[PDB]
C-alpha cells in the first residue's frame, strides 16, 4: 500500500487557531480567529501538497494556483472528518481551542453555511467513510477546482486527476459501484459548501474595515486575487456528475 502509506505519512498535524475562549462569543473575534486558522492551515497544506504523489509534476505556477483555488474544499473536508472523528458531527471542530456550538454558528453570521458543512459531517458517519477513504478523497480535491481556460501545463494536472481517481477506486476495491458512485457524489456536495464560503469571505474581506474584522496577510491576498476570478466563472470547479 505504497499510496496509502504516503498519504498517512504525511498528513498534517493537529492545527489551533489561537482562540482566547476566555473572551465572550462576538462576531469579530469568532470570523478574525477563523482567519488566522485558515492562514496557519494553509501553511500546513502547502507542505502537504508538495509533498503528493506526482503533484511536483505539476509546473511550478500550476502547483500554486491549483492549491490557491482548492483551499477552501481541502479544508472544509478535513474540518468535517475532525469534527466527526472528535465530537461525532455534533459540532463544528475547527480546532481544538475553536470548537462551534449553535450559539457560535449564529454569532458567526454564517449559521446556514456551518449547517451545510455539519451535514457534510455527518455524511461520514452516514457512509462510514474509513480513515483510507478519506485521504484519498482529501488528496482528490485538491485536484478538483481549476481555470475553465485550462493551467499552464493542463496534460500534467489530467494525468495526475487521472491518477489520484484511480487510486480512489482502488481502495474501495455492484457494490464496490454503488460504494464508487457515493463517495463521488459526497465530493461534489463539498464544492456548493466552497462557494458559499468564497462569497462569504469574499464580501467580508470588502468590508473587513467596518466590522472589525482582520484578514492575515496570505489569506488577504489570495482572497482578493484568486477568489474573485472563481466568484466571476474564470475558476471552476470539476464535478463527478452533471449538477
Ligand atoms: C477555512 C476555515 C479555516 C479552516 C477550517 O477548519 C475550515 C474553515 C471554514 C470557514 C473559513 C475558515 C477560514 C476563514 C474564513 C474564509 C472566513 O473569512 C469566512 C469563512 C472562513
Amino acid at each position: 500500500p505504497i499510496f496509502l502509506n504516503v498519504l498517512e505519512a504525511i498528513e498534517p498535524g493537529v492545527v489551533c487557531a489561537g482562540h482566547d475562549n476566555n473572551q465572550p462569543d462576538s462576531f469579530a473575534a469568532l470570523l478574525s480567529s477563523l482567519n488566522e486558522l485558515g492562514e496557519r492551515q494553509l501553511v500546513h497544506v502547502v507542505k502537504w501538497a508538495k509533498a503528493l504523489p506526482g503533484f511536483r509534476n505539476l509546473h511550478v505556477d500550476d502547483q500554486m494556483a491549483v492549491i490557491q483555488y482548492s483551499w477552501m474544499g481541502l479544508m472544509v473536508f478535513a474540518m468535517g472528518w475532525r469534527s466527526f472523528t472528535n465530537v461525532n458531527s455534533r459540532m463544528l471542530y475547527f480546532a481544538p481551542d475553536l470548537v462551534f456550538n449553535e450559539y457560535r454558528m449564529h454569532k458567526s453570521r454564517m449559521y446556514s453555511q456551518c449547517v451545510r458543512m455539519r451535514h457534510l459531517s455527518q455524511e461520514f458517519g452516514w457512509l462510514q467513510i474509513t480513515p483510507q477513504e478519506f485521504l484519498c478523497m482529501k488528496a482528490l480535491l485538491l485536484f478538483s477546482i481549476i481555470p475553465v481556460d485550462g493551467l499552464k501545463n493542463q496534460k500534467f494536472f489530467d494525468e495526475l486527476r487521472m491518477n489520484y481517481i484511480k487510486e480512489l477506486d482502488r481502495i474501495i476495491a455492484t457494490s464496490c459501484s454503488r460504494r464508487f458512485y457515493q463517495l463521488t457524489k459526497l465530493l461534489d456536495s463539498v464544492q456548493p459548501i466552497a462557494r458559499e464560503l468564497h462569497q462569504f469571505t469574499f464580501d467580508l474581506l470588502i468590508k473587513s474595515h467596518m466590522v472589525s474584522v482582520d484578514f492575515p496577510e496570505m489569506m488577504a491576498e489570495i482572497i482578493s486575487v484568486q477568489v474573485p476570478k472563481i466568484l466571476s466563472g474564470k475558476v471552476k470547479p470539476i464535478y463527478f456528475h452533471t449538477q
